């Protein structure tokens, strides 16, 4: 088998469930139900993802953060997120300083996929703040998120502007050409629609129809090749031997 | 004689507004450190034949774009309060001659489509401003809704309007199409023979003026066309009524 351990922050309504079950071929979220305003916080959420392929089967588990960004005053909503993931971090150190510690689990938070609003400015304050207070706890992963709102010179001038903002403000993403389009602007849809003689999957307006698949319409395919398992592996490596041993290093050394 | 309107903006960065007030004129005319709501305005006279418009913008940047929203309503409220109270105060003067008229007439507020419903802050600022100014309620960017999601995300926000019993301005006939769904663009690409203003993606164009993929078009006529004197007349015989009962009874 194999494990992982994928973090989802972004707006509400920014296609993160749709992405998820487009990543992953699941149907995993349920619909917004009934009644109206009682103000919002970060909520940690897990659901265990158990895929099965005939002997090679992912474990993977998705850490969901309903709330993020949601309220009229998101001060400090962050937090949750640090304190979530800082906690893994703990128990994984008191885990193995243990005399006897052969079981060891580790729930670390191996990737977090961070969605930007398609805007077609900047960033967010919200997102400057999230991804500086972040970047060196967990590999982050930034999204454009619903794409298909972006015409390509609209995005690719998007692209521009966030990258010169995460250099501007020091922000270390997540590294593996790919990083020539970053960050990556995604859509989904786990709806098939024929396009000419061709089921495919995506998005359908009276227009047309945004296709999930198609490299030249969303970079979804870019980023469903990043996670499977060998680029997973270097994601873990990454929560361990930098994110991991930085949090030890401090907590030890007081 | 001419016609003037001051016309108020509201909503996130990035929703396109700029976008849609230089499409109702067929014309483009604009366009780690905390944010507060300003209040800016500009002015835009339209001189065709011999009538003036002389419309007056009042936008709101900043407004919902901050980490920490708390009270950004307050200084588009402090805004529309003053010109009641200016008004008031002109009004009174024993010689009221020379009358300025600056009354917010009109408030378009862009929710951003989401998919879901109303963001808190959207029924936060609704709530609080739906007895001071006209707010027309306004999907952004409405091409990024198919249409089962606009239809479904329309009757959430009728819901929670209704839910938080919100008054939206009353348009004196496509009532059931609420809140208008728009587009922006004066982009122009030749769709089938036609040149039409809309967004071009690699699949297609969205159109502006196209009734079946936006309710642009309906906006426009609203606007443009003098319904602008219904806004005006429930600004003053409503609003502004009200406001300066409430003055004068706390004499
Ligand atoms: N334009 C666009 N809409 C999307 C995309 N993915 C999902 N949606 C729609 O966005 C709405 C909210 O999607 P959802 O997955 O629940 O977003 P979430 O709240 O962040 O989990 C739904 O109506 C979706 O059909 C996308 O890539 N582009
Ligand atoms: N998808 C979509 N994008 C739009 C629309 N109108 C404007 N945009 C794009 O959204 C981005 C921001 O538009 P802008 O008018 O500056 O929004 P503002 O900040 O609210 O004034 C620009 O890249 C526009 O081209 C629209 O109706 N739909
Ligand atoms: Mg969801
Ligand atoms: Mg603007």
């Amino acid at each position: 088998g194999f494990e992982f351990t994928l973090m989802v922050v972004g707006e509400s309504g920014l296609g993160k469930s749709t992405l998820i079950n487009s990543l992953f071929l699941t149907d995993l979220y349920s619909p917004e139900y009934p009644s109206h305003r009682i103000k919002k916080t970060v909520q940690v959420e897990q659901s265990k993802v158990l895929i099965k392929e005939g002997g090679v089967q992912l474990l993977l588990t998705i850490v969901d953060t309903p709330g993020f960004g949601d309220a009229v005053d998101n001060s400090n909503c962050w937090q949750p997120v640090i304190d979530y993931i800082d906690s893994k971090f703990e128990d994984y150190l008191n885990a193995e300083s243990r005399v006897n510690r052969r079981q060891m689990p580790d729930n670390r938070v191996q990737c977090c996929l961070y969605f930007i609003a398609p805007s077609g400015h900047g960033l967010k304050p919200l997102d400057i703040e999230f991804m500086k207070r972040l970047h060196e706890k967990v590999n982050i992963i930034p999204l454009i998120a619903k794409a298909d709102t972006l015409t390509p010179e609209e995005c690719q001038q998007f692209k521009k502007q966030i990258m010169k903002e995460i250099q501007e403000h020091k922000i270390k993403i997540y590294e593996f050409k790919i990083k020539d389009r970053l960050p990556l602007a995604v859509v989904g849809s786990n709806t098939i629609i024929e396009v000419n003689g061709k089921r495919v999957r995506g998005r359908q307006y009276p227009w047309g129809v945004a296709e999930v698949e198609n490299g030249e319409h969303c970079d979804f395919t870019i980023l469903r090749n990043m996670l499977i398992r060998t680029h997973m592996q270097d994601l873990k490596d990454v929560t361990n031997n930098v994110h991991y041993e930085n949090y030890r290093s401090r907590k030890l050394a007081a």
